[PDB]
DNA sequence: GAACCTTCGAGGAAG
DNA sequence: CTTCCTCGAAGGTTC
């Protein structure tokens, strides 16, 4: 499999991994569980993956599961029940889960029991459940989604971050020898560069551009090869995405550079807010395409000159 | 049946066809199922069409079921249950399924096997399932308000778009034969002009075409008498429909050709504005007829010169 | 009788009319039923009505259910059992119908079979019930709604239109035979001008005109009594009744037309919230007389000079 | 008794009594049954009184149910089953019925037959003629297509001082209480508009004549009972005239804010908006802005204050 | 008892009460059942208490129910007809009610009946259930939530009011002699003066005076101990809260005395905007100590001579 | 154990303290049921610590449940006839009950009665349950959610506060005999600064330092190893994040102290303007960093001397 | 003309 | 199916 099982294996993120590394490790000298922690930043950068790393390097199982996916009390509880000591629990998207269960959290991470009401009728009766020890792992995008009462009971925070060119390298050459396949140099660089910096996408290119070589060339990924595999995708020279394209031209076009809410764009270009704020927006300003005003966005110089337009 | 069943009958979509060409043998020559694939675009392009395709390419027993179709994760998991390796599920309308039958697609799709929670009260016990491998095909006429975590998993992706009259009248003159009807080339030029685009258009037209020449005529569609049928069906030169006249009239008489919201006063007409956005505002838009503004939709000099009104 | 029977009888809807027609006579030139059809339009324009003249010029025997007498896929095995070949089967509010029996008409519809559960438990066992050739017919008041499968499977796609002065004037005639009642050409012309363009609504007028015209007159409507019946009745030329009257005057003289939400106007007519936006708001807009905002309703340039006010941009 | 039985004791509501009069006797004239009706309006005005009278002049027995009783199709149906050639239905409060019995209504109506399935097999019952009468507040809520089905709609207006005056007089009579004419007049400005309200008036003003003087109605002891009851010469009450007095003096007549002028007066947000405000308005003392609301020159001058724009 | 039993023990309420001894007298010379009569207004004046003196006035027994516990319409059923003639029934939270429960009452309050459906399938019939005269009692804080046609038919209406310091000196007397504890006029006033108009209150005051005069003193209460426990439960002798001095404290040295915006205001003493608004504000509003503008909050001048400052 | 068990344990909240005392110990003279007591105020400063405290002091059972787990009116009745005289009922987070709930508890902590409905459903009746003697003990965070009539009802009231240096410096060194760590006089100090006035904080503050001091140095944590573990941690001298130091640094460097408007500020750190307002800003005014005027907010010279800056 | 504060109106989502 | 409530627009004042 791909993805990877102990922390020599896992490439970048070291100030994340120096901190975890601590935390462990003291966590072992004495018997008991490692403090709940919460990871958050932009979306396919890998923090599910380092949720398998933790539980590996505890010796214990990983149970996964998603905000969404909880919509009653007794759901969280019937999960809770099936956790064995020391069992890790991973919640995806924790901001989303509804308020009336979250508020059952609250007991069971800091005291480790849950009151309930059970039976129906004459036999409805309240219980003192009192689960064993466990470790929670939440993921969510920004901190300031969350409420403060939830915020205040997580023990360990990380923040994750974009890769850069020479660990997306090292990370194309690793999966490029898991596949019995032979890349040049060259040839991962150039695919690294257009990946936007996020290994999901990597990974996927990688995988277009190995069938392409099989069917269409000699076997073997070449900067020649790669070049017209990519040009053949909707990858832009320089990584952008189709919906990219549409975004910038749309307000240079029908806005004139801005200034716009992100609110109505998303409807004008009929994609949904949460998608262009958590996925699009970021790396676009990141990287100095979008520019952001007390108004709303403003499309940079660069981008007039990268889409063919006149900054007039 | 009416549809084509392989690449060589399945005419136009170049770019999609091409692509999924590539892939499709290279899946071949590894002996490994093909990933998963997501269509989009307008109504009646041929996304279904494609799915079966697919399948007879492969070689392997093609499952259908539709987003809407399923209610509770206990009935995906046994159409989950019922695949043979390599097996292809076709789910319509993807976009539409609950949050809450989501949450097992993720696991299947990622590793094939899905953890599913069982009993209640004092039973509570979960189950693991490894599936076989199969293919996952998706088809959506609304791409942005697909979930992104879902989006994400999908490998390959590809957008349709409107044949070309060349295409469309070699689709119409292949209907016709199995219709056994006699249309001379002239004739079927007529209806390709005003099929909008769209083969399911097209069909329908050339149905009921039959029916008038068998009685206003002496069997044989002529361009006379299809020109003279085609009036009769309130079908415009141009292909614009009742509903689309019915539009830009009420915005020249009512407003002016507008600027005007797509649901601001769309009430003073029947039609449900989910339709006007996904099936009639993306034909006028290509055409020209109609142009969008920061306000909204304002009526070009084309559509006044063409329904007979004074430009301004 | 008060429905008509033919297409001789049915006044209006031409295009609708007029291709139904020519489908008709070239079905009947083979051995073939009539393609299925789909029948949109607002209440009360003849949806219903047409559905028996389509069974009377084709000469087959009708069966008659609805939406809400359907309730899991056996009724429609019971009904289907009774169906006879090249019958027409008429289902009203199709849209109605709930989605487990949605499913199974497909095959009905377009492969003439569908499928029987027979036996219990370890003895359980599915067979196919053939169907003999039928056309269905389906009148719905809203289409976008309509499963995007079903949709697909109707062939005729036939839009309903409120008639005009000049058909719905004639039907206000016709229907003035059916009673002993002698109307002017002049006075018919006044009562069409107020129904809305809707025939159920001419009825309902006639009727009430010819309550007065032998009670208050010499038992005949002339222009003299329409126009004094029309005065008790307090009905526009336009057709506005008087609250319709009172809500554009409060807004023009109260507000200078707006904008002004739909509380405060509720409270100062004296009416509630949703007898406002579903009985008089409605009609307003669709003759263009007030638009809905942001900050609530707006009436127009065009209100202003009905009611006789003078008008500032 | 209370409750008036025939169009000669049925004062006031000109508009909608002279037209039933005219349906009713041309009705009568050809022997057939009087279209299907719906009485609609607001609160108090007469269309549960409306509804008795119709019948009395008919000369047919009336058949009373109400929504809320109505639970279940097979209710409606029974009933239905029950009905003689002639006979009339009143349905109170029919706004409430479930939509799976008005569906079953359409037919019913427009051609008086059932189709109803009932081993299961369709039993078709042809009904006799037949007038259905519906009283409701918020015909708002009825649907369409069973809007389109009533043949006369009959909509409430208020009542004016000079029908109210002889209201008054007539309820008296019952009462076997003395009353002058002009005391008479005193409660009929207070009262509204509302028959029932002047009633209730007339009902406390005689507890007091009884307990603290010779049981009879005066220009003197009205006066005096009113003046305990604390209601207005416009009809306005302790807390309607509280609003007015601290609009006036403390925000120099707005705008303000509802939860402002809540806040100030001790009184909920919603009983404030519900169930004063409606009347200060219509009276036009009051009105509403995009900024707040104001008093207008009408409630300066009846408060007594020096206006000023 | 704690509670009054008669008008000859019901202290205040001048208003409601000299109008309900006139109707009572009324229909006891005429034999006949009182009017329907209807309680509302704040809480704590004595609602719930007004409802048992006009059944022991009224000599009659009282049937008690309430809104919560009336949830279908058989309940309400089942409640009436069950009255016998001249019965009380009192129904404390009526405004809980559902909309259609609120409907059956119509016909019972105005003419004494319910239709009701008896039989079943082709037995079924409607008859009418005809009822004993009875009186209904209702009492509730949120009137405005009770139907149109509901209010309309009760006959008699009343509006609490708050009371005046002899009322509640003598109120507070009263209580002293149901619990064995000696209390000096002075300090009766004492208490009656920080109550804020309600009995409620000035009973809990007396309460907690009585735990430290009987465990910090000799078991009496006096000028010298009131005067203590008052500095120790700190209540100013207008009745401010320590949560209301320092509201107006900071209004006055940092913003002037205003205009100031609830959200600043409620940012500097680390409150929060709802507790703000809903708890302390009404009060000090209804007291003349702040009034509100279009620019904010602003300090009056009775509160500087209050806080010892000097209204510049 | 982590949490006080008795008042002798209990550091801080004098106020609260000296009046539970007295409450407390009257009651058991005169051998009755305290009354019913309300806590409130900010998160985490031992409001649910403070209840079990309560309960050890009158020496009672003490019967658990929550707010969200009370679902509808019959759980609450199930859970009330398990009371036996004396018991202490405590509900956590009181505010997120059902007012259709909540209006049950207006009589039974008035009278300890309720209204029932009994019977087979063909006849039934209402029946009053009565209650024993028992304290409703309540816990919320914001007590401006709970209705005024069930605010009156409870008869103590205790509001928290924030606690000082000298008493949360002892509160690390508790912590730390628990974890059996040997702390200098001087690093408790340190931790205590940073803790913005709360326990919660300062214990996790205290057990990630007990970790980083136990895997790389020597098992103490001294003045020299409580630097380097902080600086790892990133919590300022001041407790401020970099967050927080960004803020104070844009508005000295970039608009020399303001006034600047919230909008403007916020675009100028890449922060959500909400998240601004909620978060961070909350603390900086509390603590003197900002101050907010009529024209927008200033730095004071207390953040210019904290950021190096001369202020003039 | 940048920044704060209040009030209203129409959606939508939590029972 | 209904209540509750929250997001967005705009009128008005001051430095
Ligand atoms: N073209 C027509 N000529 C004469 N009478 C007509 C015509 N169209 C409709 N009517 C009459 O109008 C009345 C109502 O017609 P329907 O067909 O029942 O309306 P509808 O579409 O069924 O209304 P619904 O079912 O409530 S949506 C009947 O009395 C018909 O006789
Ligand atoms: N014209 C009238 N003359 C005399 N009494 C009248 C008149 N109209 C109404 N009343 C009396 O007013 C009271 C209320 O009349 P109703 O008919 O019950 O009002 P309503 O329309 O039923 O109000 P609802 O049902 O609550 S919406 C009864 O006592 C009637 O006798
Ligand atoms: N006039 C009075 N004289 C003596 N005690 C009084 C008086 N009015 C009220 N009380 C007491 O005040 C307390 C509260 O009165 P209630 O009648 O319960 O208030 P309330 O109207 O029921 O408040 P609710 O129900 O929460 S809105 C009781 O202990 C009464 O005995
Ligand atoms: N540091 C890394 N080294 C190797 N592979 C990685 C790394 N980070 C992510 N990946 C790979 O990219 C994908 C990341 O998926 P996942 O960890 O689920 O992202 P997220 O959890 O953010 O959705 C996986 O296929 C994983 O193997
Ligand atoms: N390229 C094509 N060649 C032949 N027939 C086509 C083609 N595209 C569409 N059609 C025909 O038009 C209809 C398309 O329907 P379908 O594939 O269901 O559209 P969609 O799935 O996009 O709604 C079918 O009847 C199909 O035979
Ligand atoms: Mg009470």
């Amino acid at each position: 499999t791909l993805r990877p099982q102990y922390f020599k294996e896992y490439i970048g993120q070291d100030k994340v991994k120096d901190q975890l590394k601590i935390f462990i490790e003291a966590a072992k000298l004495r018997d008991e569980a490692l403090d709940h922690t919460l990871l958050f930043g932009p979306p396919g950068l890998g923090k599910t993956t380092m949720a398998f790393v933790i539980a590996n390097e505890m010796g214990v199982n990983l149970k996964q599961t998603s905000g969404p996916a909880i919509e009653k009390a007794g759901d969280l509880v019937a999960i809770l029940n099936d956790l064995e000591p020391g069992d890790i629990l991973f919640i995806d998207e924790i901001h989303r889960m509804p308020m009336a269960v979250e508020e059952v959290l609250y007991s069971a991470m800091e005291d480790y029991y849950i009151d309930i009401m059970i039976g129906a009728g004459e036999t409805s009766r309240s219980v003192h459940l009192d689960l064993p020890p466990f470790t929670l792992v939440g993921a969510t995008t920004r901190a300031g989604m969350l409420s403060n009462p939830l915020r205040a009971r997580f023990g360990i925070n990380g923040h994750m971050e974009y890769y850069e060119l020479p660990d997306l390298t090292e990370i194309v050459e690793r999966t490029s020898e898991i596949f019995e396949m032979t890349i040049t140099p060259e040839a991962a660089l150039e695919l690294a560069r257009r990946s936007r910096g996020t290994p999901r996408i990597a990974n996927r290119l990688l995988k277009r551009v190995r069938d392409y070589a099989q069917i269409m060339g000699d076997g073997v990924i070449d900067d020649k090869i790669a070049d017209q595999a990519l040009t053949m995708l909707d990858v832009d020279h320089e990584g952008l995405d189709y919906v990219d394209q549409k975004i910038l031209r749309t307000m240079i076009e029908m806005y004139g550079g801005g200034p716009v809410g992100l609110g109505t764009l998303s409807v004008n270009i009929a994609e949904e807010r949460e998608t262009v704020e958590d996925m699009y927006e970021p790396y676009l300003i990141q990287k100095g395409f979008i520019m952001r005003t007390r108004t709303g966005r403003v499309a940079t110089a660069k981008a007039y000159e990268h889409m063919g337009y006149d900054y007039t």
